[PDB]
């Protein structure tokens, strides 16, 4: 999407994001009896229990996307998009986000609304 | 679309995904870029950097198995008894009547 990134750059960005997400969800896992989180090989699994269901969040490297499956709202696909220019016209000052280009929403926003997790 | 309890769903889904896993473990040995994992009701099938990653997961509140394919996108499979067919239930995408086994045959070349 908006960001002009190589596959290697994608992997770094996605790994950084999912590592941060994982540690936030590990906190949630400790506080709640119904929440279990796993992470292996680019795939983050979040079982919210028998009433909520299971979330899957995974790297899709050929598309340079992060894909999502939600039991509340279904499937979505996130591109790495530059939403803020930052300090300069320089691309190294730009703020990038994971955005679902069908509606412009962010992955952070979905997690906040559905799971109460603020990344 | 079958009238089953949540406990029955879990048994049926676990049986199916266990069978699928062992078929994919054979495939893992015979193809260098294929890796399969199965944990907490989620089957991950990484076909490497050109093909991408398949996810196949239980979605218990809907009594479905959900799929995400890098070639053809998301689908939701119900446990369905069709009256075409006899024996001495199948996992079906009810939008077109196809089975999950058929998709895996066509996309990945695994004949289940």
């Amino acid at each position: 999407s908006m960001a002009d990134i190589t596959t290697a750059e994608y992997h770094r960005l996605a790994d950084e994001y999912l590592d941060a997400l994982l540690s936030r969800l590990e906190e949630l896992q400790d506080e709640r009896e119904d929440v279990d989180v796993e992470y292996q090989s680019g795939v983050l699994t979040l079982n919210m229990g028998p009433e909520v269901g299971t979330y899957v969040i995974n790297k899709q490297p050929p598309n340079k996307q992060i894909w999502l499956s939600s039991p509340k709202s279904g499937p979505k696909r996130y591109d790495y998009v530059i939403t803020g220019e930052g300090q300069n016209e320089k691309q190294d000052t730009a703020v990038g986000e994971w955005v679902y280009l069908r509606d412009g929403s962010t992955l952070n926003q979905l997690l906040l609304e559905e799971i109460g997790v603020d990344l």
